[PDB]
């Protein structure tokens, strides 16, 4: 059953329409084929959206697979809405809940407060794309409202090429102003690779500086540049290349020949040419699912104008995008589900951040949970708190009276305690303060030289060091070590 | 539908009005078809060709009015039908002169939730205190906020 | 390797010991915060230069 659909591809998605063509053959016929008809056409112009609309709705395929532009969106709801015929598409996601529309992409806002809420911002300035909308322009300012913080954004999407080496200058030097430390990039891969040179060139990936990508192929840019700067970068990431599937995607892409499929034959993959991978495997168990139910999609007749008046459409359609809904398989992406509207739900992604050896991750957040950090603790070196022994004596190391409901070096009050705080403020190490067990000042035992008190806490490597009031003496000289003394007294 | 048909009927001056979802077909078909449309409604951002508008702009004078009253913070209350280009205007001036603004969409609500919706998005202006509104909607929505 | 690692910030300074100091690439470090000097025998300001 060579069932006729339509495929609508920009002149320059190179790498996705090869991924299509991969997908096409890379798990099908044991059963109905498809025939897509394929639109090397535009998106910018609606005129030449409604064009091939019209023309593949003259074809009278059952079903539209393509991209879509933030000028096209609304013509593509608002023909599909009426004729009926489920359109799917890896984009940006729509605002208004839509009929007849699946949509690919999963949402990236509640991902990206969540990731603010875990930095624990207040002040940060936040780069924007206008071509790409504004959703999640409009979704940080009522977060920022509420949450009291304190955001600058600036459009910076309409500058032209021709002077895209000092509208940068003169951007970034607005930003010296305030003096601004964190910052948002909201672009397309191509703006991304633009401002990061420029940046990289002014001299802004020092230690210091912040930066966080709002995209979802992260490591599908560049970050060989700013690996090393000082500065630190975070992003997200739905393609994770640690598991079987994906790994086994990756060998079978790249042992493909780049002259047959262009932009095949490197290691890593772009986020779009997945979805476009993953959008086969749902289109294709929407079909076997309606021969698993037995139901005919007989068109049984031609179709006609698009501008037909009142044009009627067909309800099989309509079945059709409900049995697209209930589709629940594994892949590129994870695990896919679907609203009552054709919106994805359980999605995970992935929290990344660049390290010196490279990209890492740190955490994953659902749709439902919150940002959960997988623990990855590989911090070696940690200022260990060190011993500090001493004893309970007016004025040198006191108790205060509300020593319950405070905690630990809190509790003590005294001379020593004051004295121990300068020593830490001019030497920068931790420490945490301890009592000795047996409360004696020390001295060694009878033939056996076991030193009881605080001297065997120091003599037997148990306490680290002791600011406390001990007597420098002669017998105490050979086993432990003194520094000059602090304050003369006499018996 | 309609402008097919208009245009099959073999007008020479096309006249009428456009939202924000229809504004971008209508540029797209002028474009094409080299007919002259005359609108009262809102202008456009790109300077697109057989598009004549009498709506006059309004930035200019709105930035010109809040410097003559001379702020620095204030709250800025948006529908989303007649556009953002305001929104995307007044951002930038705040980003040099500095100003502390809070923006606020208002669109969305339902007519269901318009008296206690309203009122949770005042007491959240007066976690604030907020002296200096900018209310920037059609006539009905600035009935209906008033009262 | 120096714009790389990110060291020509203000507060760095750099002398170059050759003749042909703008003989170099000099656009890399151009706009960087940090001062470079060096030393030129060839003068293209005059005539029969
Ligand atoms: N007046 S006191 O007992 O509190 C006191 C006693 C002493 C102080 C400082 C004070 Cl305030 N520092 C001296 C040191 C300073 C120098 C000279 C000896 C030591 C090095 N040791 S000390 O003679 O033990």
């Amino acid at each position: 059953n060579s069932i006729q659909i339509g495929g609508l591809f920009p002149r320059g998605a190179d790498q996705e329409y090869s991924a299509f063509r991969v997908g096409m053959v890379q798990f099908s016929t044991s059963e109905f084929r498809l025939t897509p008809h394929i639109d090397n056409l535009e998106v910018a112009n609606s005129f030449a959206v409604t064009n091939a609309f019209c023309s593949q709705f003259s074809r009278g395929v059952y079903a539209i697979f393509g991209f879509y532009d933030k000028k096209s969106v609304n013509t593509i709801t608002s023909f599909c809405g009426t004729l009926h015929v489920s359109f799917i598409t890896p984009s940006f996601p729509t605002d208004g809940t839509h009929p007849f529309v699946i949509q690919m992409r999963p949402d990236l806002k509640g991902a990206l407060l969540s990731l603010i809420e875990y930095y624990q911002w207040d002040k940060f300035a936040y780069l924007y794309d206008s071509d790409r909308g504004l959703s999640t322009l409009q979704a940080v300012l009522d977060s920022a409202a509420e949450k009291k913080w304190q955001v600058t954004a600036i459009n910076v999407g309409n500058i032209n090429n021709d002077k895209k080496d000092e509208t940068y200058r003169s951007l970034f030097q607005d930003l010296e102003l305030k003096k601004e430390r964190r910052v948002i990039l909201d672009c397309e891969r191509d703006k991304v690779n633009d401002i990061v040179d420029q940046v990289i060139t002014i001299g802004k990936h020092v230690k210091g500086y912040h930066y966080i990508i709002a995209n979802l192929g992260f490591t599908d840019g560049d970050l060989l540049k700013i690996q090393f700067g000082g500065a630190e970068v975070s992003g997200f990431q739905i393609v994770d290349y640690d598991d079987s599937l994906v790994s086994k995607f990756i060998e079978r892409w790249s042992t493909l020949e780049e002259k047959e499929y262009p932009g095949a034959h490197t290691a890593t993959i772009k986020y779009t040419s997945a979805l476009t991978y993953d959008a086969v495997q749902v289109m294709t168990e929407a079909f076997r699912n309606l021969r698993k139910q037995r139901i005919e999609i007989s068109r049984r007749g031609n179709a006609g104008d698009c501008l037909a008046n009142p044009a009627v459409p067909w309800g099989q359609g309509v079945e059709i995008e409900r049995a697209l809904k209930q589709v629940q398989v594994e892949g590129l992406s994870g695990n896919i589900k679907f609203d009552q509207n054709g919106k994805r739900i359980n999605y995970t992604i992935n929290i990344m951040e660049l390290k010196t050896n490279g990209p890492r991750k740190i955490g994953y957040w659902s749709e439902v949970d919150k940002m959960v950090l997988t623990e990855d603790d590989t911090s070696g070196l940690e200022q260990k708190t060190v011993v500090v022994t001493t004893i309970l004596e007016s004025p040198y190391v006191m108790m205060k009276k509300n020593h319950e409901m405070l905690e630990g070096n809190e509790r003590y009050e005294g001379y020593c305690v004051d004295l121990a705080a300068e020593i830490a403020k001019h030497c920068g190490f931790k420490y945490k303060l301890t009592i000795v067990g047996d409360g004696k000042y020390g001295a060694r035992d009878a033939d056996t030289k076991i030193w009881n008190g605080m001297v065997g806490e120091l003599v037997y490597g148990k306490a680290d060091i002791a600011i406390a009031p001990l007597t420098i003496t002669l017998v105490r000289e050979e086993v432990i070590d003194f520094s000059k003394p602090f304050m003369s007294l006499g018996i």
